[PDB]
């Protein structure tokens, strides 16, 4: 699974999900379904900032934590907006809203539950992904356009299809109901 890892994502998602996963004590090494599932989150928090207009969203996944919180209250400093009680994805320029998104391997509305209710915000704005192409977004707002979204389900599609065919899937599917 390690190596599936690196020869399926691009280098600096690597990157950014090694520092992540160092930072909180984790292995990628050992726990390498959180590592996959790091990668993942990572390339569609990139593929959804680069599916609007080109400068339409702060970034806020992927940087340093303290960093992040740095651009997060200048967000709120200067737009009112309120504060989110935890790191946000990106912020949408457009629509006023951070975002926070979701990607898993069990039901869109359990987990955009679980999401909702940690987070506490009728500001934030979610946006939950799966790997069987199902979405949910707050108020069915899907902020994207459909072909950007699509591009995304298909890529999360192929990941699982990816993992299938190495026998990864099943190990990786159980591994977030095990969490
Ligand atoms: O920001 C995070 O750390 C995070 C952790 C687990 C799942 C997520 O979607 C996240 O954005
Ligand atoms: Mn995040
Ligand atoms: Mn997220």
């Amino acid at each position: 699974m390690e190596d599936f890892v690196r020869q399926c994502f691009n280098p600096m998602i690597v990157e950014l999900a090694e520092k992540a996963m160092k930072e909180y004590g984790e292995d990628p090494k050992i726990e390498t379904n959180k590592f996959a599932a790091i990668c993942t989150h990572l390339e569609v928090c990139f593929m959804y900032s680069d599916g609007g207009s080109k400068h339409r969203f702060e970034i806020i996944e992927g940087r340093d934590r303290t960093m992040a919180w740095t651009v997060v209250n200048s967000i709120c400093n200067t737009t009112g907006v309120e504060k989110p009680k935890f790191l946000p994805d990106l912020y949408d320029y457009k629509e006023n809203r951070f975002i926070e998104i979701g990607v898993t391997r069990r039901e869109v509305h359990t987990y955009y539950l679980e999401k909702a209710n940690k987070i506490k915000s009728e500001e934030t704005h979610i946006h939950i992904f799966s790997f069987t192409g199902e979405e949910m977004a707050t108020k069915a707002d899907y902020t994207l356009d459909e072909e950007s979204r699509a591009r995304i389900k298909t890529r999360l599609f192929t990941i699982r299809q990816e993992m299938a065919s190495r026998g990864l899937w099943d190990s990786f599917r159980q591994s977030e109901r095990a969490a």
